[PDB]
C-alpha cells in the first residue's frame, strides 16, 4: 500500500532472461511478435539494463522458440548485466552507436598462464575480425583459441561508454593481466538484493532520495520541496553501511561517500577542507548523493566535546548544510548506531530531518538474510533456514553472517583428519564434498551471542 | 572435537628423528623400503622441515639399523631444524638445487679464540672440497681441524637460499665473528612448544589466522569470507604476548609487529605515519599477519581520552581497518587486558569480530607451564612439578615464571657461604651442584602472590 514504490510494473520493453541458442557474446533473442511491437528491426544494436547500473550492448535477431515476453542471453551477456535465468531486464533501442576508434582489453590473470605467443593475434583478432560487434566498457568476455578459453576486460573505450568494433578500430591489449580477485570482488558489489528484512525502509529511501533527484519535477508540480538529509539510524551490524553500499551501486546519481573515522583521521583543517570538497563535488556533478556514514564521529553534541578542531568540524557540516540552496539537487544521507550522541542542531528542519530505522529483523527478516547469505554456501538437503531463522530470536544481519560463517567452519572441522595446515594445496575430492549440515548450524546456535 | 586442527597426522613423508650412525653435517639415514616409497634415490638433495619455520637440506642415504617411520641425522643437523630426539619432521625431495655461485660462512666467537693461521685453508676447504655439500641460509655447523672443533654459520647464498658447494663455489669468510649470544638468542626464540595450557586458544588461532592464509581456496571454495580482526585478552601474565611471539616465529605468513606504547611514544602525525606504514608493509608483502600488542593502549574509548592526536589516532586506526579489501590477504591480531576499554567501534563486525579468551589456566595446564619453564633448569629427584600445579591455584603463567625464579634463587642462597659477592669467578664445583630442591619450591609458595 505504501510499498508501491518498490512494485515493478509491466512494460512492452521489460522482459524475463532465458537461456541463448545462438551462443554469441554479442547477439540477444526476442520473438518476431515483439521485436514489432518495439519497432525494433533485425539486427540494430540494443541498449539493455540489468541489475546495480549494469549494461551490456548486443545486436537483437529474431527466434522462434523463444516466447513473447521472453530475451535469450548466453552467460557472457548474463554476467555482464549482473542477472541470472528468470530476472527482468529492460530492451532498449541504441542507433546512436558511433564506430570505435581504440580500445584497451586486457584478460583475466587465471585464464592466461603458460603461452603468451600473442594475445592479439590468437585470440582478439579472429573473434572481432567484419564481425562489427558492439562491446562497452567494463565487460567482461570469453574468447576461444583453439586449446582454451581467455576471459578479457573491456577497460577502455575512444567512443565515451560504447562502440562498434569495427576493422577502423585500434584494439590495445597492452598492460598487466587484470587481477581475477578485482573482478569477483566486482561481482561481489552489494545490491538491494543482498540486503534482508528491510522492505519497507528501501522503500522510503528510494522515495526521498532516488525519486526527488530522478523526477524533480514530480515535487515541484505539486508544490513541494523535497527533504534534503535523511539519517539512517538502528543498533549495531543492523545493515546501514550495507544499504550505503547498495545504494552507491543501484542509483542513476553521482554518488560520493565519506566515512566518519575517515575523516577525524586527518590532520587539523585538511579534514574540514576534504569535507568541502565532498560537497563541491556533489554540487559540481549531476543529481547527487552524500553518504556520511558513522555521522556520530564526525558530529557529536557541541556541549559535550573538548577539543577545538573537533567543534569547528561540526560548525563546518552545519554550514555546508545549509550551504545547499534547493536547486542544487544534493540530498544528503547519514548513518548511525547512536543517534541521541549527534548535536539536535543537525537533527532540525532542512538539515537530517528525515529519520529511517533500520531496527531488528523480526523471524521473516532473519530468513531474508540467512538466504542472501548462503546463496554461494553450499548447503544440505537437511539445513532448515526457517528452523535457524526461529532459533535466532536476538539476532540482527551482522550476528547471522557470523553465525554462518562459524557453521561453515564447524563444517571444515569435520573434514579436518582429511586436511593439513603443511600441505601446500588441499585435495580436490575434500574440496567438493564440502556441504555445510544442519548439524553444524546447531554447532553455530549453541555458540550465539545477543546485541 | 575442536582441537581437531592441532592433530598433528601421519604422513608417508613425516617421520621421527633417531641418532645417526653416519656422523656427517650433510648426511640423513632413511630404511630401503621408506626410500622406495617417497621415490628417493640413494644420493639424492633433500629438503627437511623442522620447527618454527625451519629447514636443512640434506644428501639421503639408505640404513639398515634404521626403522621404516624414523630418520637419522646428528646433532648439528637436529641443531638447525630446532628439533630433539622423538620429534617429527617433513621430508621432501629436493632436485632443483643449482651449483653454488658465491657462499658467506663466519665462525662462532667463542669456539675461535687463539690462533687464525687461515680459517678458509685449515677448516673449510678440507670440510667442503669434492664433497658438493648441500647448505642453506641460516645454518650453523662445526668443522674440526686437526686440533679442535669450530662453528660455522652460513649467512649469504648466491643461489637463493639453498645451493650445493662445488669446486666452483667462491667461499669467503671475510668479516667479524658472529657472536654467540646473537645465535643463543635464536635458540631462544619462542614457539608453540613454550606456551602451556592453552590448547582450545592455539587451536582458535590456527583457524582464524593459520588456515585462511595459507588455505584461502577453502573459504571461498565453501562461500564464506575469512574474519580479519582476532582480540586476545584476559588478565595480566597469561601469555598474550607470548603466543605473538610464537605465532610470529611459527607462520609462513610474513608478520608485522606494533606496540602499543611504542606508537603512543613518537611525536605527533609520525605516530600515524607509523601505523600507516605497517599497514602499507603488510599488504605488500605476501599473505601477512600484523600483531598491535597492548591495543588498549592506542585505541581507548574516544568518548573518554583528552588529547587531540590520542582521538586522530583511533580514527587512523579504524580507516585502516575498513581500508583492506577482502583480496588483501591481511589478518589483524591484537592482545589487550583490558578489553573493555577499547573503543566498541573496534570490536564491530569487520573489524575485531572475533574473540579469544587467553583465561587462568586449570592445574592440568598449572603443570604444562612448569615443565616448560624448568626445561633448562637443573632439577632434584625430590621435585614434584604436580604437587606444585596444584598448591598454585590463582596462579597464572608470569607467575609460575616468577615462582621458578625465586625458587631457583633460594637454592642459590643455600649455596651462599660458597660464593661471595667480591671474587671475579664463582668456583667450578659450587657451579655443577646447583640444583633446585622442593624444599626451595615450598618457600617459593610461601612468598607467592595471586593476579
Ligand atoms: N539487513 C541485512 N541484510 C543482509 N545482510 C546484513 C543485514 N544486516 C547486516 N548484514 C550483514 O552484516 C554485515 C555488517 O553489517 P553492516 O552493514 O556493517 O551493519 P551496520 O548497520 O553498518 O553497523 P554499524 O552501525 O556500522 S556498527 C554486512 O556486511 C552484511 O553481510
Ligand atoms: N601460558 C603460558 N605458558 C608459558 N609461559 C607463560 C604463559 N603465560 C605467561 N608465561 C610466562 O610469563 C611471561 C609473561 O607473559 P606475557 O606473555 O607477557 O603475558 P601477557 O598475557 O602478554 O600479559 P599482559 O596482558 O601483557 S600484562 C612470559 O614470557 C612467559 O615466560
Ligand atoms: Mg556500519
Amino acid at each position: 500500500l505504501s510499498t508501491a514504490i518498490l512494485k515493478q510494473k509491466n512494460r512492452p520493453n521489460r522482459l524475463i532472461v532465458d537461456e541463448a541458442i545462438n551462443e554469441d557474446n554479442s547477439v540477444v533473442s526476442l520473438s518476431q511478435p515483439k521485436m514489432d511491437e518495439l519497432q525494433l528491426f533485425r539486427g540494430d544494436t540494443v541498449l539493455l539494463k540489468g541489475k546495480k547500473r549494469r549494461e551490456a550492448v548486443c545486436i537483437v535477431l529474431s527466434d522462434d522458440t523463444c516466447s513473447d515476453e521472453k530475451i535469450r542471453m548466453n552467460r557472457v551477456v548474463r554476467n555482464n548485466l549482473r542477472v541470472g535465468l528468470g530476472d527482468v531486464i529492460s530492451i532498449q533501442p541504441c542507433p546512436d552507436v558511433k564506430y570505435g576508434k581504440r580500445i584497451h582489453v586486457l584478460p583475466i590473470d587465471d585464464t592466461v598462464e603458460g603461452i603468451t605467443g600473442n594475445l592479439f593475434e590468437v585470440y582478439l583478432k579472429p573473434y572481432f575480425l567484419e564481425a562489427y560487434r558492439p562491446i562497452r566498457k567494463g565487460d567482461i568476455f570469453l574468447v576461444r583459441g583453439g586449446m582454451r578459453a581467455v576471459e578479457f576486460k573491456v577497460v577502455e573505450t575512444d567512443p565515451s561508454p560504447y562502440c562498434i568494433v569495427a576493422p577502423d578500430t585500434v584494439i590495445h591489449c597492452e598492460g598487466e593481466p587484470i587481477k581475477r580477485e578485482d573482478e569477483e570482488e566486482s561481482l561481489n558489489e552489494v545490491g538491494y538484493d543482498d540486503i534482508g528484512g528491510c522492505r519497507k525502509q528501501l522503500a522510503q529511501i528510494k522515495e526521498m532520495v532516488e525519486l526527488p533527484l530522478r523526477h524533480p519535477a514530480l515535487f515541484k508540480a505539486i508544490g513541494v520541496k523535497p527533504p534534503r538529509g535523511i539519517l539512517l539510524y538502528g543498533p549495531p551490524g543492523t545493515g546501514k553501511t550495507l544499504i550505503a553500499r547498495a545504494v552507491a551501486n543501484e542509483t542513476g546519481a553521482f554518488f560520493f561517500l565519506i566515512n566518519g573515522p575517515e575523516i577525524m583521521s586527518k590532520l587539523a583543517g585538511e579534514s574540514e577542507s576534504n569535507l568541502r570538497k565532498a560537497f563541491e563535488e556533489a554540487e559540481k556533478n549531476a543529481p547527487a548523493i552524500i553518504f556520511i556514514d558513522e555521522l556520530d564521529a564526525i558530529a557529536p553534541k557541541r556541549e559535550k566535546t573538548h577539543g577545538e578542531v573537533e567543534r569547528r568540524i561540526v560548525s563546518q557540516l552545519l554550514t555546508l548544510m545549509d550551504g545547499l540552496k534547493q536547486r542544487a539537487h544534493v540530498i544528503v544521507m547519514a548513518a548511525t548506531n547512536r543517534p541521541n550522541s549527534i548535536d539536535p542542531a543537525l537533527r532540525r528542519f532542512g538539515r537530517f530531518d528525515r529519520e529511517v530505522d533500520i531496527g531488528i529483523p523480526d523471524a521473516t527478516g532473519r530468513l531474508e538474510i540467512l538466504q542472501i547469505h548462503t546463496k554461494n554456501m553450499k548447503l544440505a538437503d537437511d539445513v532448515d533456514l526457517e528452523q535457524v531463522a526461529n532459533e535466532t530470536h536476538g539476532h540482527v544481519g551482522a550476528d547471522l553472517a557470523a553465525l554462518c560463517s562459524e557453521a561453515a567452519l564447524q563444517a571444515i572441522r569435520k573434514k579436518m583428519d582429511l586436511i593439513d595446515l603443511e600441505d601446500e594445496t588441499i585435495d580436490a575430492e575434500v574440496m567438493n564434498s564440502l556441504a555445510v549440515t544442519m548439524d553444524d548450524f546447531r554447532w553455530a546456535l549453541s555458540q550465539s551471542n545477543p546485541s
